[PDB]
């Protein structure tokens, strides 16, 4: 059962928290309280983690604190279990430099598997992580050898499921039959700005089980056997995912549990002394006792240990039995793409006249195949996306070795779910949905970003050449709004060869998101991307087509589908005498990133004659434009028409970028 | 009840819908095949509305059409309706400067009442819609005079559902028992990419009922009575919000039905004549049958025009009743301000220092005392963003008249509901989260943009100054962001004075949405705001401090919370001998509407000597600080660590102001 041992370290948990949040003057103490058993009891009596080895195990129990305001009880278990974390660190909460930061962040603090500030998108990101285990499961385990056999878990909060990323996740995840996942909610019935009975009156145990997953609910929050035996039922249920709501009292043994004051700010010395008095506390501070230590020594380490060096020995056995299986399962878990990967990938021809996504699909048509551990989705667009693998099988309950994801129109839980499929090891992921629609998804966007996730996004119908469907479905701004988010590489490519170059800088990206703008209109092949585009989209910039002189006097700046006007510019420009270097710049990042004499031979300084043709908004195209330069973009809002129409009334014919460039002479 | 008039009615949807998607050869038919009868029996017997008088009577009952994709639907029922949608406009249906776009716009096309093409966005505008009746039905709702007395319907398919902002308005609104709200869903099972199958296993009902909802399946689609009994159903539940579950054909007669290929594309015309076989329609194309026409005329022209001249003889008894409520009422719904409402605002003083979170709770409470209509809310996060007004109370089902509104953490719900209040009309909205948390409500403020919808949106927590929270909490390329898109104002007050005038441009804007950026630390009050700010913020960017002599050295421009540093810099540069002026730049968006002479004198092309200092991303900066000006800018993200320290490392000290603008004069540019 549970000793006294097990609720001293509940209560060590307790206090290491609310007495780091104290010190810190910051950080939120209500939630450690109440959700201190639930915790203890999962990671003492059935989260399989060998803390020695931090997060180098591949088949480690997946733990996301998605309430991670939380953040101080996730440090007190990570010290506790042996991970690196000093009382010191813990001193240290909410601190410059701390590797204890307000809200958990991964690769920052030893343990932390997800970046967990927002809301809802720790649960979606731990769906992502039963998704990979079921899908690597099905890959990878054969007769005998369990390679995959462990369990997805997450502690949210009311504030969690009240955020549609969640919803959506969580209606994917019964849809997926995720049985491992096993998600534990602080129903502490409260929330910041008051009680849960002010905005949060809905049956959660109900819509879950709408969603096709098990409902449990552990009315004493502080009964560690309850709890236990409710994860084990979780885990007996194979079939569905599984909700635990732990009924809890926020800021338990404190003076003003059960009210908002618990959640966001120091207990004050008052309350520790009295949550102590309920405890029974009267240890030191920052101290924990010798018996919880050994507690969670014999619990966590030295079964962690055990466990793990059980699982290497089946690999060993596996490997000899199954030896190139087990070798991609170590390839994939270390990120090391197949040999002669981009063997076979696609080029075309100065001829052809092919969309970005149509060429897009035929990098990921290969990609697959080359690729054990490729696999992504849309986001019910991948007719329109064109995402799609055939001759592979769908993701489904029945067939976890797919991999085409149907993720639903779910975009925000798609692109988190995909950072969770990341963070868990073993896969590359995409996602589709239209550029436009990256608004719904932005957030776990920012998330990958500072998580350095190498998730690819397959965001296609890039400008107003979409037409019919109108301005709500035309990017104007988008292109612009990711390019200030730090962290992330957007390209857009402006043909099928830029197309599959930008496809192989995600391929070859390992610590950043990836955005891929495509278009739904045909894309001309442009003069020398057959040739060139490998080696210069990873430039950023490159010129295209160059001047006849070494010095252009004018120089055309154009991303994507608005280069094939540059380059018929260029030729018109040239029939009146003026001799014009026409960029392509795919990606803005990329080229920040490249040295000052590259910028320099793309960008020359003494060329202030620079036009820049972009389907989008101009903000920031004064960085290469310049005060002085010209810009043909769209800094309005789009119309229902035929594309090619809409783009002829903004501006985007050869003839205006002729006369904007013509009066910027003069 | 129904007859073979109302079925042909129901054809005649379909036929106009289909027609009209392959004269485009663009557009969605399959939706329209199969809910043209479900929207026939909500238009035709139970909907309230006098098409003669477009969207200007108050009490009209309000359909928003969620799934934009059935556009065609629409633009029939309105011209079959009786509202200005021509058949020679169906005909260029998708066409350019066309009345018939491909997914719905407001105040381009009459009638329609929400630009509804992103999915799950419509049903939330709609829960919002039910709230604003709710608050102005108790607050203007008197003894025997039912001002305030409409339901609001939505049609939604599946996408629709499955949208988390659509998940989150459903719970708010089983919270808020919006039991008037009732949303008709196309329960086709078929999805863009394919069957619902592959996606979507879910109950919804079961979801919808834990919601707090009242679940109505009616299994057949086409069955004009059961639909219209699932409405007088749905109505009698008055304590619950309803999801009329109406299970269609895709695409019902045409030969791919039930399959993806009827959802957004062309039948073909073969595909077109299939289904007139099996609707037994052997008119020609474009045709309004003259039975369906006479029969709409009745059910929706006579009878919404007595409606609405009904409800105007109560109004002028209410008028007479309650002249200072109905005058209100008017005045609110024709956003007629106050006379004195800018007369309490807050003003504050040079020696003062507040977070402009702070002085915005101010500046709302005051202006909730002046202006009635005025009402809003935060997704959880009233004590930290200052959002609550302390006299009114919550809008809860017992108190439908509080101003207070109590989103939950649901803020793409509260953005999309706040542009369903504005523009169903009569109250003005405001909405309050994190700036890092505009992302969740990003695709609201761009549906704001495009609709031309005045919604405030207070968004505190702006800089790397919110400190322990951490990067996940620190916004850094959110201003951007917002600066980028098209038709938002955004505005960045740098003390108690501009957050004054920032609320006056929101509160004056009827065109556009504003967002205010607002601050968790406090802000010194600076020099010449208590004076300037009422009449300079408006205009974006305004000189603060001026140089000493007319013609500058150099500008440093400042927003918000760094303009401090940029006035102290002045200082420290002026005992140098160095004399830079203090430009204040709240709204990009503001000093651009300007004149070109305006801008010269905020912003004289003569110098070229500027700095640019906001604790925010560098883009877009370029445009005024120049190529051979500088920028003090955090183009990375946050840290967790007290807020001032991390201003300090990242380079916000005065001390790093006048040592950028030095290094400028090192350039070779600038020699000379
Ligand atoms: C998307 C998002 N919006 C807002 C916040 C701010 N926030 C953090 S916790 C919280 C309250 C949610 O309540 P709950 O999870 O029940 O907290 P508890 O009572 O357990 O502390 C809010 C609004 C956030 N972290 N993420
Ligand atoms: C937010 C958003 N995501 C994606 C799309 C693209 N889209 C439009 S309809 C649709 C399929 C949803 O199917 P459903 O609403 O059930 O359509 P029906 O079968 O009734 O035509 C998709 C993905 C969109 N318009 N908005
Ligand atoms: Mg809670
Ligand atoms: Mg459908």
């Amino acid at each position: 059962m549970f000793d006294k041992i097990d609720q001293l370290g509940v209560n060590t948990i307790r206090t290491l928290s609310i007495e780091a949040v104290q010190k810190a003057n910051s950080g939120h103490p209500g939630l450690p309280m109440g959700a201190a058993p639930m915790a203890y009891a999962l990671w003492t009596k059935h989260l399989k983690v060998n803390p020695t080895t931090s997060k180098n195990w591949a088949d480690r129990d997946r733990f996301v604190l998605s309430a991670g305001h939380g953040s101080a009880m996730l440090y007190s278990l990570l010290h506790l279990a042996g991970y690196q974390v000093t009382i010191d660190d813990l001193k240290q909460f909410r601190q410059w430099d701390s590797k204890t930061p307000g809200h958990p962040e991964v690769h920052h603090t030893d343990g932390v598997e997800a970046t967990t500030g927002p809301l809802g998108q720790g649960i979606a990101m731990a769906v992502g992580m039963a998704m990979a285990e079921a899908h690597l499961a099905a890959t990878y385990n054969k007769e005998n050898f369990n390679v995959m056999d462990h369990y997805t878990y997450a502690i949210c909060g009311d504030g969690d499921l009240m955020e549609g990323v969640s919803q959506e996740a969580s209606s994917m995840a019964g849809h997926m039959k995720l049985g491992k996942l096993i998600v534990l909610y602080d129903s502490n019935d409260i929330s910041l700005d008051g009680p849960t009975s002010k905005a949060f009156t809905e049956n959660v145990g109900a819509r879950y089980e709408a969603y096709g997953w098990q409902h449990i609910l552990v009315k004493d929050g502080n009964d560690l056997e309850a709890i236990s035996k409710a994860i084990e039922e979780a885990k007996a249920e194979t079939d569905k995912p599984t909700l635990i709501e732990v009924k809890t009292v926020i800021g338990y043994g404190a003076p003003k549990e059960g009210t908002s004051a618990v959640h966001g700010a120091p207990l004050g010395e008052d309350g520790i002394k009295m949550a102590k008095e309920v405890y029974g506390w009267e240890y030191p501070d920052f101290t924990v006792p010798e018996e919880v230590a050994a507690r969670f020594h014999q619990t966590m380490i030295e079964e962690g240990q055990k466990a793990e060096d059980a699982w290497n020995e089946m690999f060993a056995n596996y490997k000899k039995a199954y030896p190139e299986l087990a070798q991609q399962f170590e390839d994939a878990f270390d990120g090391k793409l197949p040999e002669n990967w981009d063997a076979e990938l696609p080029t075309y021809e100065v001829g052809s006249s092919q969309a970005s996504r149509v060429s897009s699909k035929e990098v990921i048509q290969e990609l697959s195949k080359a690729i054990p551990s490729f696999w992504g989705g849309s986001a019910d667009l991948s007719g329109s996306n064109n995402t799609m693998v055939a001759a592979d099988k769908d993701f489904t309950p029945e067939h976890y070795e797919g991999r085409n994801i149907w993720f639903g129109v779910r975009e925000f839980a798609m692109a988190s779910a995909m950072n969770g499929i990341q963070l868990h090891g073993g896969t590359r992921i995409y996602g589709g949905t239209f550029f436009v629609f990256v608004d719904y998804l932005r957030p776990a966007v920012r998330l990958a970003a500072i998580q350095h996730t190498p998730v690819v996004y397959v965001l296609t119908h890039d400008s107003v050449a979409v037409g019919e469907d109108g301005p709500t479905h035309e990017p104007i701004e988008q292109l612009a709004s990711v390019r200030c988010m730090p962290g992330v590489q957007v390209i857009r490519p402006a043909d099928g060869n830029e197309t599959r170059a930008a496809w192989k800088v995600a391929m070859e990206t390992t610590d950043a998101p990836t955005i891929l703008v495509l278009s739904r209109q045909n894309l001309p092949v442009l003069p020398s991307t057959k040739e060139v585009a490998d080696e210069m989209v990873k430039k950023g910039a490159y010129v295209l087509s160059p001047s006849q002189g070494e010095t252009p006097e004018g120089i055309l700046i154009a991303t994507g589908s608005e280069v094939d006007l540059a380059v018929k510019a260029q030729k018109e420009l040239a029939e009146k005498g003026k001799d014009v270097s026409v960029v392509s710049m795919p990606s803005f990042d990329l080229f920040e990133k490249q040295s000052s004499e590259y910028k320099e031979s793309v960008l020359p300084k003494s060329v202030k004659k620079r036009v820049a043709i972009e389907a989008a908004a101009s903000f920031g195209w004064e960085r290469y434009v310049g005060t002085e330069g010209a810009t043909i973009t769209i800094d309005h809002f789009g119309a229902s028409a035929p594309g090619t129409k809409i783009l002829e009334e903004f501006g985007f014919t050869v003839e205006n970028v002729v006369n904007t460039y013509n009066q910027l002479s003069e």
